[PDB]
């Protein structure tokens, strides 16, 4: 639940987190005035992904919690990528969440999730539920058909900021529906309550208070947090609780040293995201962008 134990990582584990940071950052070409061109052209950021075919990019701007992103296939790594991101600017989204009522509602309210799947006390931020709903409404069917077209391809869901919260929720939806997804989130805010947090921990790790110390070959959930980023501590409300397991960038900038990317134990950790202080909490946006690569920008 709350520990202070941290663990160092491999260069392979580092490259794995940076890969998903890059893929999550690519989601920012999907907005207006920019686009990802087929097969996968978005400036030389997409160049790190030479074996990727873009299926469909999507965007909905009518609600603050509305989502944009892309669906793509990786022919080399044999994977289906679902990258989610909040349509609206990081500032308008961060401030709304940061300085507002964060009302919780039961998760089985959302599409493709029923009472048998979730616990009764599995409560989630109502806004993030709309973020998840918007994702499905825009890409659920297309993804289901792509899953049929590539049945041996592993599904990987990623997102930064609000997109991270939507990636976690979409990730649980696939996990619960007989699929086996990889969920990598970057700077994701707190999604639900203790009931949701402990349910996700059982879903992805098999038990409560799990051992989330090692990058396993079989591990499917990763929550990437950074020094000074206030977003993974938002909402500040007591009802909100993170699931395990945190991956912490204990470095002020992008491209951190291998030694400064740590594996955090527990749902809250004083040595990691939970220990963020006032002075490390000055560059609200600045700190939210630094996840291996500077997030929120695409060629």
């Amino acid at each position: 639940y709350t520990s202070t134990e941290t663990s160092h990582i491999d260069q392979e584990s580092y490259n794995f987190f940076e890969k998903y940071a890059r893929l999550a950052n690519i989601g920012y070409c999907v907005g207006p005035g920019t686009k990802i061109f087929k097969p996968f052209n978005c400036g030389l950021q997409c160049a790190h992904f030479p074996n990727v075919e873009l299926i469909e990019e999507f965007h909905d701007p009518r609600l603050i919690f509305d989502v944009s992103g892309y669906l793509a296939v990786d022919h080399a790594s044999k994977q289906i990528y679902l990258v989610i991101r909040g349509t609206h600017s990081l500032e308008d989204v961060i401030t709304d969440i940061r300085i507002m009522q964060a009302p919780l509602t039961n998760f089985d309210l959302a599409a493709q999730i029923s009472s048998t799947a979730t616990c009764d006390d599995c409560l989630v931020h109502n806004g993030f539920i709309q973020s998840y709903q918007n994702t499905y409404n825009q890409i659920g069917p297309k993804l289901d058909s792509v899953i049929e077209q590539y049945p041996d391809y592993q599904i990987a869901v990623t997102g930064h900021s609000l997109g991270g919260a939507a990636a976690l929720l979409f990730g649980i939806n696939l996990k619960v529906n007989g699929h086996d997804p990889l969920v990598v989130t970057l700077g994701q805010p707190i999604v639900g309550n203790a009931g949701f947090a402990n349910w996700v921990d059982k879903l992805f790790f098999g038990q409560e208070n799990p051992d989330v110390s090692k990058v396993s070959k079989d591990r499917k959930l990763y929550r990437i947090t950074h020094r000074g980023d206030i977003v993974p501590q938002v909402p500040f409300w007591d009802g909100y609780q993170h699931c395990s397991g945190e991956v912490f960038i204990d470095w002020p900038l992008i491209h951190p040293p291998l030694s400064n990317v740590v594996m955090c134990q527990g749902q809250s950790n004083k040595q990691c995201s939970a220990g963020n202080t006032l002075l490390q909490q000055v560059n609200v946006i600045g700190n939210h962008l630094q996840y291996f690569v500077t997030e929120g920008v695409c060629g």
